[PDB]
């Protein structure tokens, strides 16, 4: 069934990117290496904003650059056929494959005509060229170059976002290689239908984002950046998307290239037309499956059943035209690949793997204080650098005629004083725009708070005088304090007259006047309304004598010119017959208002809109504006309300919804500004931070239950904006419905596709798109698409409206193509309202009541009679869908099928091991003692290492290849199809590599291979360190005192790190082994120092995130021992103290602390049963304690959620055998027999094989020794366990650890042990390489280790000595 086929392959294929083998990167012949990409990476790193504008965005803006249809006459090939209609372009070339020539079909975005901006008809003619491809069986090269597709009028009026989603079903569904290529911009929808290719290609100067980077400004209004500033934190260039894995490479092509490079392109298309057909065979070769999918849908072309048939007729889908147009048995798996690597361009997480930030240190309502410091930020860097008065002619004149009339002779003087001062304060007022407000009250302040040596201080030369120096001497000061007083009160004044515009429209449509208790009224309300929304000393009486001055000013109609402009990106919800009427108001009523003041006739009130523009239709785009200022007034109040939310639309007409993976959220892996506080704040409210909830319910159909699918937006999370989390739910929702045969129902809100998530959200409208072409197409149950409240972007014109669904529109239903941050002016009623849109052909299947707004179609009556009103309901469309079914026999109830070990826990006689060295060796000799066969996996140096020696002939050995890591244990994939292969009955997951992994835990467990450990849900929760703090907390077991979340920024380290008290660590999230842990010793040092191991994470692990600990200089490492089964008994087996250590890395462990009391031993055995049972921890684990040895504290840090190489001297010192508990517990059986003992004393030295030498002071170093060991003699002792790869004739790798024995001494006391262990140590002999031996020798014979007084720090304090 290769529906659920895909979206498990294509899970699996997300859970390790690198090492998968969606990686066609190496085939294509003519793209850059990853070394230039590397390099341009660090050049686009090191640069500014400017300069990362001028590299990536201004060579696609570039109106000179070579079109599509130039672009394909360059590939030199034969022109069979051309389609050009506007904007697109579709063409067939003959190209030369070197065996043979090839028929090569084409669909390209024209950037010389509209500039790519594409059509209702353009994506129409999209669709048939799709299946004109298909029906002729042509590969296809699709072309990427658009603004986006139009949001205009005349586009949402020819239903736009419904052929689209027809271009994007055809895309999906085409049965021949599709290759994408960048030729210019991929912006937003219009994108996505040539996107959703095969293998995504771009050109070397090419781009791909969710929107255009002028779109991002209404986001950089809100967080306070610029447009440029959002378009390169979401990184919108050819080697981010390749890093991100959006695109498949970056060809080494830019389309005006005459060199070698204009060669690469034809190359390219060759190599990826064939990489992609060789891949489709390798498919065919190894899915047996694909041929059962090929004859499912064949049988339908032979038996065309009715229900699909009519649908396939009203669809007008890609099908079998034809017996001799009909595809072949590759043609599915190009649609199956399709699906593969679409699926895994996007990518989410879960609540559980997110780790959560810092609430320490974050004062109450921080986000305005912030806003405001950020506000005053930019206001200083104007007070530090601002703008010559050379600059603008207007403000040059004026300072000419100020120091003329300075000198002369009182009027002229004070005339030209104030006129200087009122310019510049509009200057300003056009500069500063939406924070405009806050900058002339910072500006205020500044005046009369600056020091009297600069209020005195004579201006400048004219060509160093600036607008700042003019107005700060004392004689301008005083005046433009004033002048921006009163600026504040007239932007109050502007921006609620334009808010109560309304008012204003009634009264110029029913008596083409403005009356003068109107205007009056208007003013005083308008005035009164700002003077009691700011505090302000300058009161209405002034400022009426401003606003006379103003109104006698000669350039103020060009003043409100001027800031229209400006003003029209903020309130793009008004027609033009508005904004006439809005500067009508403002220009020529309140000077007829002052002129009138003194003898009323004067006033007419008569709005004349010629004098302002000859627009035609005036009156009536003045009624419709209106209208639809009602329109938007009324779903505002319907948003106040909030009546349209996920719960109340269930209780109107479901019971018992069962949410399926309700914890799938956002991944923010390019980590979005104020993005990551949004998924905080929805978090700390109990929300999902994901734009859609999906689950299955109970609908009482007379009486009587039916279950349905049912997946409704949530517009409690950032409007309902749809993610890739949303994508993936709504692909296991659609998974659930093919499994039960349930029905389909989808109530859809949506601002439009998540911006914040990068370029790969985009894919989303693909990937659910072709779940939705494909639930229907293999397995007939209708979808129902209601939608409501805004149903906008990616979300409306993909899956909402896909030709195969029911679409349904709630009553009041905003439904474009794009919302209010992406359309750049006003769009009717008539193009957006699902009403006007119901009669409007091919729209919807039907306008239905919004059960929730009462009074709404009346409401809606009254604003227009002549509007479409709803028909049916939604328990009507629902009734009625459900009944004209045929009613199948239902099965009995399953649960959601999730990630679960225990059933897969089942007798083990055949185990992978996942480990080298002396880990393997110690998992073989369990393996021979417990009776199981061991299938060993192995690197070239490693096929032929001890652990490899020590199998028999009924224990399997494996070649993965390659000499280091990356070339062999991290390729997941290999290990994977070696226990698929071998049919292993479990797998351990070792120590070191991918053991400690949730994502190598769950591609096992996915393939329903039993991994040996806990489960993972117990491994997220204790190996994300913010969450394992938290658990801690909740457990009452005392954490290491911190942020206890993650830091946000070098601000927020320095007030955490104060409260604890300097010195301090920094330490990585993602980190372990020691690395990355800074140590930082003052306030002075933390600003550099947090940047500094930042870039040190960042480098490392790829995430920057760091958290802060209290640094604590006496301590011990404890580290205490769990066990545990299934059913519950947390058998916790004693401590282990491993403070002898070198660079974090642990040398001389023990069974015991010499310096620990009993009851805070008590005290670590009782927090890790606490922790055990509320994580349902299952196999071996490891907790760590810090034991402060100055306050006599025991403190959890974190926990190793596997099997830890110290493991041995517990074994002897508990009586019970862990790896054997571990493989007990991993085949299902329980460990309550077990009794826990404190046997002697034990002790491990881990032997490896390092030379002494000094560093550049002269302190004597440890550094590894490789080479050909020659002898190799470890004596029989029955209280030493010895655990080994060295021998005689062996090899020790530099490829891998120093690591060649682990030596584990036994006794009755701790000085017996001791003894025993030094004695053995000189009993044992290493020849050829050097080992650490020497070393080891003498801390046993020292007197300080033998009294058993030291701390972690030692070591290297005891190698100086
Ligand atoms: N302030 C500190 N207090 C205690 N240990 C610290 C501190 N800073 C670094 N460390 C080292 O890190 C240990 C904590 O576990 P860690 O070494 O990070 O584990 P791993 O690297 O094996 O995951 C401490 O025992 C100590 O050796
Ligand atoms: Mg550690």
């Amino acid at each position: 069934p290769l529906f659920l086929q895909a979206e498990h392959l294509a899970k699996d294929f997300s859970l390790f990117p690198k090492h998968s083998k969606q990686s066609l990167s190496e085939e294509i012949k003519g793209l850059l290496n990853d070394d230039a990409i590397q390099a341009n990476l660090k050049d686009l790193a090191s640069l500014d904003v400017d300069g990362y504008v001028a590299k990536v965005i201004q060579p696609t803006q570039d109106k000179g650059r070579p079109g599509a249809k130039r672009i394909i006459a360059d590939l030199k090939g034969r022109l069979i056929t051309e389609t050009h209609l506007g904007s697109f372009y579709s063409a067939e070339v003959e190209l030369n494959f070197g065996s043979r020539t090839r028929r090569i079909g084409f669909i390209a975005q024209e950037r010389t005509t509209a500039n790519g901006a594409w059509m209702p008809e353009h994506h129409y003619a999209a669709c048939k060229a799709i299946r004109h491809f298909a029906e002729l069986s042509m590969p296809i090269v699709y072309l990427i170059d658009t603004p986006g597709a139009d949001a205009g009028e005349v586009a949402n009026s020819q239903n736009q976002a419904h052929s689209i989603s027809k271009a994007i079903a055809e895309s999906a569904n085409v049965d021949v290689p599709t290759v994408g290529i960048v030729i210019g911009a991929g912006y937003s929808g219009g994108a996505i239908p040539l996107a959703a290719a095969n293998i995504l290609l771009s050109l070397r100067d090419g781009i791909f984002n969710t929107i255009q980077p002028q779109g991002l400004q209404s986001i950089a209004r809100k967080y306070n950046l610029s447009w440029q500033e959002c378009a390169k934190s979401v990184g919108v260039s050819p080697e981010e998307l390749y890093t991100s894995g959006c695109i498949d490479g970056i060809i080494d092509f830019s389309p005006g290239d005459r060199d070698e490079r204009q060669h690469n392109l034809r190359r390219a298309i060759i190599s990826s037309i064939e990489a992609v057909e060789r891949a489709a065979v390798n498919f065919v070769r190894e899915s047996k499956d694909l041929r059962e999918h090929y004859d499912r849908s064949l049988a339908r072309f032979l038996n065309p059943s009715k229900n699909l048939m009519a649908l396939e007729l009203n669809a007008e889908l890609a099908v079998a035209t034809s017996p001799t147009n009909h595809h072949n048995l590759f043609g599915s798996a190009y649609r199956y690949l399709r699906y593969l690597t679409l699926r895994s361009r996007i990518h989410s997480i879960s609540q559980e793997q997110y780790g959560r930030l810092s609430r320490v240190s974050v004062p109450e309502g921080d986000l305005l204080a912030r806003i405001q410091q950020e506000q005053d930020r930019v206001f200083q860097a104007w007070l530090a650098s601002p703008d010559k008065l050379v600059y603008d002619e207007d403000l040059n004149k004026l300072w000419a005629n100020f120091i003329a009339k300075r000198d002369e002779i009182k009027e002229n003087y004070k005339k030209a004083r104030k006129a200087l001062l009122f310019n510049i304060s509009w200057s300003l007022y056009h500069r500063w725009k939406s924070n405009a407000a806050n900058n002339f009250k910072g500006l205020i302040q500044h005046l009369e708070n600056l020091p009297k040596s600069v209020t005195q201080a004579k201006w400048p030369e004219l060509n160093q005088l600036t607008v700042l120096d003019v107005v700060v001497n004392d004689e301008l000061r005083e005046d433009f304090i004033w002048q921006c007083h009163n600026i504040l009160i007239f932007n109050s004044l502007y921006d609620n007259v334009v808010g109560s515009l309304a008012s204003i429209a009634k009264e110029a449509m029913m008596s083409k006047s403005l009356s003068r208790n109107s205007v009056n009224n208007l003013l005083h309300k308008s005035i009164d309304h700002a003077l009691s929304t700011q505090d302000t000393a300058n009161d209405k009486a002034k400022f009426y004598k401003w606003l006379k001055y103003f109104m006698g000013q000669s350039n103020r109609a060009d003043l409100l010119v001027r800031v229209e402009q400006w003003k029209s990106v903020g309130f793009p919800q008004l027609n033009d017959s508005l904004f006439v009427i809005l500067t009508y108001f403002f220009e020529r009523l309140l000077p007829e208002y002052f002129d009138s003041e003194s003898d009323h006739s004067k006033y007419t009130g008569a709005i004349n809109p010629v004098r302002i523009g000859r627009r035609k239709d005036f009156w009536n785009r003045l009624t419709m504006g209106y209208q639809d200022l009602l329109i938007q007034k009324v779903l505002r109040d319907e948003k106040r309300t909030g009546k349209m939310t996920w719960e109340n639309v269930i209780k109107q007409f479901f019971t018992h919804f069962d949410e399926i993976n309700g914890d799938k959220m956002s991944a923010n892996l390019l980590n979005f500004p104020g993005f990551r506080l949004s998924i905080e704040d929805a978090l700390d409210k109990g929300i999902r931070p994901c734009g859609l909830i999906t689950g299955i319910a109970d609908f009482k159909e007379k009486g009587q239950k039916v279950r349905v699918g049912l997946a409704v937006s949530n517009t409690a999370f950032q409007a309902g904006a749809f993610d890739m989390a949303s994508a993936e739910k709504f692909s296991a929702l659609l998974i659930e419905c093919a499994k039960r045969k349930l029905p389909v129902v989808c109530f859809i809100s949506s601002g439009g596709m998540q911006t914040k998530e990068g370029a790969a959200a985009l894919f989303s409208m693909a990937v659910v798109n072709d779940r939705i072409t494909r639930f229907i197409r293999d397995n007939e149950l209708p979808v129902l698409m209601f939608g409501f409240g805004d149903c906008t972007g990616g979300a409306q014109a993909s899956f909402v409206t896909h030709p195969l669904v029911q679409t349904y529109y709630l009553s009041g239903t905003n439904m474009p193509f794009a919302g209010q941050m992406v359309v750049p002016a006003y769009l009717p009623s008539t193009s957006t309202l699902s009403n006007y849109l119901s009669k409007v052909p091919g729209a919807m299947a039907g306008l239905v009541h919004n059960p929730f707004s009462e009074n709404l179609d009346n409401q809606l009556a009254s604003i227009d009679p002549l509007m479409p009103m709803p028909t049916a309901k939604i328990n009507e469309v629902i009734i009625n869908a459900l009944s004209t079914l045929v009613v199948e026999a239902p099965a009995e109830e399953e649960e959601i099928v999730q990630n679960d070990p225990r059933k897969l826990m089942k007798p083990i006689n055949k185990v992978l091991v996942h480990a080298r060295g002396c880990t393997a060796v110690k998992l073989i000799r369990k393996a021979h003692d417990n009776n199981i066969n061991v299938v060993l996996v192995a690197s070239d140096p490693d096929m032929t290492a001890v652990p490899a020696d020590m199998l028999k002939e009924s224990d399997k050995l494996v070649c993965l290849g390659g000499n280091t890591s990356d070339e062999s244990y991290l390729n997941a994939y290999s290990v994977l199809k070696v226990a698929e292969y071998e049919q292993v009955d479990a797998l351990h997951p070792g120590i070191g590599f991918l053991s400690e992994s949730p994502q190598f835990a769950a591609l096992c467990v996915n393939n329903g291979v039993n991994f040996v450990g806990p489960s993972v849900h117990s491994m997220t929760t204790m190996g994300n360190k913010s969450n394992a703090i938290k658990t801690s907390q909740a457990q009452n077991v005392p954490v290491v005192p911190g942020s206890h979340g993650i830091l946000t920024n070098a601000e927020q380290a320095v007030n955490v790190a104060s409260e604890i008290g300097y010195p301090v660590l920094l330490k990585a999230v993602q980190g372990g082994g020691g690395k990355g842990i800074q140590v930082v010793k003052r306030p002075e040092d933390m600003i550099g120092l947090f940047q500094k191991t930042a870039t040190e994470a960042a480098a490392a692990f790829g995430n920057g995130d760091l958290y802060l600990e209290k640094y604590v200089t006496s301590l011990r490492h404890i580290e205490v021992q769990l066990l545990r089964d299934k059913f519950g008994h947390a058998k916790v087996l004693g401590l282990r103290d491993c403070s002898v250590q070198r660079n974090n890395q642990k040398v001389v462990e023990e069974s015991g602390s010499t310096m620990l009391p009993d009851e805070l031993k008590k005290q670590v055995l009782a927090y890790t049963r606490a922790l055990g049972d509320a994580t349902d921890y299952m196999g071996a684990g490891t907790v760590e304690f810090i034991y402060n040895l100055d306050a006599n504290e025991v403190y959890f840090m974190e926990m190793n959620t596997r099997l830890q190489v110290a493991h041995p001297v517990t074994e002897a010192t508990s009586g019970i055998d862990i790896v054997s508990a571990q493989f007990d517990i991993a085949a299902g059986r329980s460990i309550e027999h077990l009794e826990p003992k404190e046997i002697g004393y034990a002790m491990e030295v881990r032997v490896t094989a390092e030379k002494a030498a000094l560093d550049s002071h002269g302190v004597l170093q440890l550094i590894p020794n490789p080479g050909k060991i020659t002898e190799c003699v470890f004596p029989d002792h029955p209280d030493v366990e010895i655990i080994s790869i060295a021998a005689p004739g062996k090899e020790v790798s530099p490829y891998y650890d120093s690591l060649i024995a682990q030596v584990i001494m036994r006794g009755e006391n701790r000085e017996d042990v001791i003894a025993k262990l030094h004695a053995y140590l000189d009993s044992v002999v290493l020849k050829g390489i050097a080992t650490n031996i020497p070393l080891l020798k003498l801390i046993l014979s020292d007197g300080t280790f033998k009294e058993g007084v030291y701390d972690t720090n030692y070591l290297p304090r005891f190698m100086a000595e």
